[PDB]
């Protein structure tokens, strides 16, 4: 009886010395970032509507155009509804299919439903389209580097549809995809043929980006089962600073605080964390002002602080991979 699913627990990250910080603070590039993997994000996604499917295709087709071999999958399904029964579709790319472990990178892809006022509409930039295009962005900068995955460890990309509630938050409405796809994880065999385990006990840590973009965030270390991975987000941010590569950065305003955060925000983490997939949440704590607000537009976002976030979760990943 394997205890491959525990290695996990022991997984330690091969950190990068300076030189190696240096290359990926220049190999990602935040205005490219935003032309070809942000801008054609912001708009009216709801889960079934055009910008949905659209959303949808593009990020297909960034994720299609690189190098290494990214394998998609769109994981479509019904839910009843406030307004009945829909169907949405989650998007999930992955590394490696067979591979034991992967560490997953997910956000969620749609917008919140809102009808038109006074001519404008709901793109949620940090709700989460930006998440949606810092995801592009590290597959991107890293291609080369993941191309070389082609420790049974890799890497998954999931983009959940309908995160939103189609109303105003309630246990029924809300988190559609991701509830659907944690129980769908839950009950697949992982590795094919395994008898006993399941692409959950796969899953080696959940790292959910959300509301991101807004200036000054402060994300809390919300769980001690992933508090060590926290840590190295700390000492990444720190080091990055140190090395003169971040922008407009203070440690004084830095981005991961020493402080937890015992009360429960609801996420499409919950139900991967309740199955007892370890979560490190990328959420802030406070949520950006303008949250479910019609300025949480372009405008709005701080292009600094993604590039600077682009910079530690790209570092993060390679130290977590191996590469
Ligand atoms: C308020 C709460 O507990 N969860 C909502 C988090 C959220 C809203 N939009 C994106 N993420
Ligand atoms: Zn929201």
């Amino acid at each position: 009886a394997s205890a491959w699913p525990e290695e996990k627990n022991y997984h330690q990250p091969a950190i990068l010395n300076s030189s190696a910080l240096r290359q990926i603070a220049e190999g990602t590039s935040i205005s490219e970032m935003w032309q070809n993997d942000l801008q054609p994000l912001l708009i009216e996604r709801y889960p079934g509507s055009p910008g949905s499917y659209a959303a949808r295709q593009h990020i297909m087709q960034r994720i299609q155009r690189l190098q290494a071999d990214w394998v998609l999958e769109i994981d479509t399904f019904l839910s009843q509804t406030p307004y009945g029964y829909r169907s949405f579709s989650n998007i999930i790319s992955t590394l490696n299919p067979t591979a034991k472990r992967h560490l997953v990178l997910a956000c969620h892809y749609d917008s919140k439903y809102f009808s038109h006022w006074n001519n404008r509409v709901f793109v949620g930039a940090t709700d989460s389209a930006v998440p949606c295009a810092m995801m592009l962005e590290l597959a991107r900068a890293l291609d080369k580097k993941l191309l070389s995955l082609k420790p049974d460890l890799s890497l998954q990309l999931i983009f959940f549809d309908g995160e939103e509630a189609f109303l105003h938050w309630s246990p029924q409405d809300s988190l559609y995809g991701s509830r659907h796809l944690a129980a769908k994880m839950a009950s697949t065999p992982h590795p094919p043929g395994a008898r006993g385990t399941s692409q959950l006990h796969g899953m080696d840590l959940l790292v959910l980006l959300d509301l991101i973009g807004a200036p000054n965030p402060t994300f809390p270390n919300f769980f001690p089962n992933s508090a060590r991975w926290f840590e190295r987000l700390q000492a990444i941010e720190h080091e990055l600073h140190e090395l003169g590569l971040l922008k407009d950065h203070s440690l004084e305003g830095r981005y991961f605080q020493n402080y937890s955060y015992g009360g429960v925000i609801q996420d499409d983490h919950i139900p991967f964390l309740r199955r007892g997939v370890p979560v490190l949440h990328l959420i802030p704590s406070p949520f950006p002002e303008v949250w479910h607000t019609m300025d949480d537009n372009e405008e709005n976002l701080d292009e600094s602080t993604i590039d600077n976030l682009n910079k530690i979760l790209q570092v993060f990943v390679l130290e977590y991979l191996h590469l």
